[PDB]
């Protein structure tokens, strides 16, 4: 069958991916006692958008939920599948003639048939009376909450919809639960991200040298990124922190826009993921800028790529997410101790939530079509109330099937640390003569995305994350080399 | 006073300019017989947005109207100035003591004084309040519509503007019409974006191999534009049209997206601009895949040509923009009639509409923060309803400060083609033994961005546009 493919070394995905996603979502919906006979899931697609009141387009990515069921690129898209039957039917823009001149071809419903391997096309003005023939019980709309947003997803709706019986609770949870399990064509795609992503860091890490500004490098990733991966969009705005930055967790956005001039003895941080047909990646490579990494950058680094492999170490099913999160505080805490940094009962630094103060956010998230992924809190699995915990985006047990980041970090970040001198319960464990030459530091995160499988994990990524591997890179050894 | 800039060799821009803009705002508002004293022009940034419900942050860009006011790269900021004074005051975010950790440094009000030279900072939660301390007559939003997209300018609102008597009418045109008319700082930012654009154009023309998609020099042109120019946007999505797809005007958007194979014998069209501080560029390049024009393609080429300096030349403050619109009308088609692609009086074809066949589009448009600049149509200026003309952005006289665009085209655009074919008025001007040679030829476009001077224009686009410079250009020379 068909596939998507942009050329030259880029990934062919076969449309067939979207259907096995339709076929699953089915069976999921067939299997869950509330749902009717007849029932028909409808999604709306994401409409072209312009820049506030003027005519400057958007460049148009369609609505994660949508793409995952259809793989539509084209705006102004419904699509409705019969629970029942499988059947599927991609509703498309009837479009003016003048679409000929300043847009492109006006390609008929079955070009659109044919291209997406659905079972019937028609045009989007007739979506009430198509749907009227089919006589279905009740419309499956999608509503629910994103618990990373905060934000309410947004049901479809047309003119004509309230003829029709429709059901918005049942869908959201059923459609989530199947994006948390990737196919193996999904996980096709997500080894090409990461290849492409992999590859992009190494020509940075190739690059960067003292005097340039952070946003050359985030150029030069996404120059990468598409003309050799096909990758028109970064999965998030690449986050390119040198120096103190490295302590700003999502800094390069306009407020940080990646401006500053990286310095010899700096720490870089680039956390950076470019997106292939709207599946994520999300690396994070930590190096030196001149190349050569000081004793006190070695050691910060050593400790995270300590909790790194400790953590996929011990990844596998059944494991409670959260429970690694503690592990890689605790090896934090133990390394920062063997530093000097901290003094003291490892033990008792964790049950004042130390590991918070070096490590504020979550070990790592759920990926796919987002990078901060779907259903990391169904109902029933509760947020953890404690410093960096609250900040986990899931609090599941892992299963096969799921993607995950793998994402330890330690940061020197002046409030967080300024609290903990000011806690009587924190500040014995510091040791300011030695924590001193840390300040302004920035950090170091260690950033991989994996997959839980039958017994352990997987590995999506392949960047530099040794000093040795890094210092080879930036000394431009080939990739094979092995130090 | 300060300066945004991004380093190394990119443009310093004085905050200077929008402090000019704002003041130049002021002094239309207060010869408006309907402006009351006391009134307060009230601005309303742009806020962060995500992808849909995900938690995808979306790069932020800001509104244009308040970029031209304020240059405020922040998002989430209000903005207010004092008609009759003039003092400006910008209102930003009271942010959370976890933004230190997530987002960067939690700047004062004091830094942002200073960062953007206005008068006074306060927090967007206290604008009400501001407000109201300053007793106004009236606050003035802006509420209009663009003559391109046909989008209503949606208002500023805040919790307690309920409290103050509004106005959504005076504003609109006054501050479009500000915007029409380009400073001499803002003139020099807009010699900034086509100097890196011209220079992005030209490594795109460089590289371009039989062999490629045409989303390589897409890719290649922004990256040109942002690691060299600090221009982290572009102006509009990069149009890149190989084959017959340079015959469709805005190819390379989500439904056609620029993942064509470059073949040997196809001509390029590429109208790409880069971005800077939201100020934009507008270039378009045509040229030969293989570096080299056949015959057939010299000939299109050399009559876009024509047309493209017979229009800058002739452009001087009180010519019409539509006169300058048939001028390329009447050109293409005495060259396509040389050509032997057309027969008879071109008088004839100008009567029948006959150019819109071949340029279905407005010979060029006003430019600034927006790439398709707002203040084209302000009332009393009329729409004229025919072939082509309907498309122009603009049917105003020329006059000094204004910045266009001059983009003549000739494509070959089966649609209008056979419609034109179909019409006894329009068929016999057309010799279909020669235009079938040049069915799926695409097009050609040659776009300049120009200011109108007091005696013609200044050119600010220096790419290769004759013949001769683009195959040398393209032969590694
Ligand atoms: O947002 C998150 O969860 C991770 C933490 C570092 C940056 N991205
Ligand atoms: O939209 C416009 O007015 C011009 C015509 C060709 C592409 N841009
Ligand atoms: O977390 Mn990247
Ligand atoms: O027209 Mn560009
Ligand atoms: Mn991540
Ligand atoms: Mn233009």
């Amino acid at each position: 069958g068909p596939s998507f493919w942009l050329g030259n070394e880029t990934l062919k995905v076969p449309l067939a991916l979207f259907a096995l996603n339709r076929q699953r979502l089915c069976e999921r919906l067939r299997k869950n006692p509330a749902v009717q006979a007849g029932s028909i899931v409808v999604l709306q697609g994401g409409e072209e958008t312009q820049r506030y009141c003027t005519d400057t387009g958007v460049l148009f990515r369609q609505e994660s939920f949508f793409h995952w069921a259809f793989g539509v690129t084209e705006p102004g898209c419904y699509g409705v599948i019969d629970v029942d039957t499988g059947k599927s039917t991609l509703f498309v823009p009837r479009l003016p003639a003048s679409h000929a001149t300043w847009m492109g071809k006006i390609h008929s419903k079955e070009h659109f048939k044919e291209k997406y391997a659905v079972d019937d096309v028609q045009y989007v003005d007739e979506i009430a009376s198509v749907l009227t023939s089919q006589k279905p019980s009740v419309l499956l709309t999608l509503r629910g909450v994103n618990t990373d947003s905060g934000s309410v997803c947004r049901e479809a709706s047309f003119d004509g919809i309230s003829k029709f019986e429709v059901n918005n609770t049942i869908l959201h949870p059923e459609i989530v639960e199947c994006r948390v399990f990737k196919t193996d064509m999904e996980l096709e795609v997500l080894r090409y991200t990461n290849k492409i992503s992999s590859e992009a860091h190494r020509e940075v890490m190739k690059a960067v040298k003292v005097g340039m500004k952070e946003y050359e490098l985030e150029s030069l990733f996404e120059h990468y990124c598409y003309s050799r991966g096909g990758m028109r969009h970064s999965s998030y705005t690449c986050i390119c922190g040198s120096g103190e930055n490295s302590a700003v967790l999502h800094y390069g956005h306009a407020g940080a826009p990646n401006d500053r001039t990286i310095q010899n003895g700096d720490m870089c941080l680039f956390d950076m993921g470019g997106e292939y047909y709207c599946f994520a990646s999300d690396i994070t490579c930590s190096f030196p800028a001149n190349g050569k990494f000081t004793a006190d950058q070695k050691a910060v680094y050593e400790a995270v790529l300590r909790s790194s492999r400790a953590v996929m170490g011990a990844m596998k099913p059944g494991v409670w997410w959260p429970d690694m999160h503690r592990l890689a505080d605790r090896i934090h805490l133990e390394e920062l101790a063997h530093m000097g940094i901290l003094s003291g009962s490892v033990d008792a630094m964790v049950q004042a939530h130390l590991g918070a103060v070096f490590m504020p956010h979550g070990l790592g998230h759920f990926l796919g079509i987002d990078v901060h992924d779907v259903g990391g809190y169904p109902e029933g699995v509760e947020r953890i109330d404690e410093p960096g915990l609250r900040s986990l985006r899931t609090a599941r047990h892992l299963q096969p099937g799921m993607v995950l980041t793998v994402e330890p970090g330690i940061y020197f970040i002046d409030h967080l640390l300024d609290e903990a001198l000011a806690d009587p319960a924190r500040a014995s464990f510091l040791n300011r003569e030695v924590l001193q030459r840390f300040r302004g530091f920035g950090g170091v995160r260690i950033e991989e995305d994996v997959v839980v499988t039958d017994s352990g994990i997987e590995l999506l990524t392949c960047v530099p994350h040794t000093v040795e591997e890094i210092e080879a890179c930036m000394a431009g050894c080939d990739k094979a080399f092995t130090p």
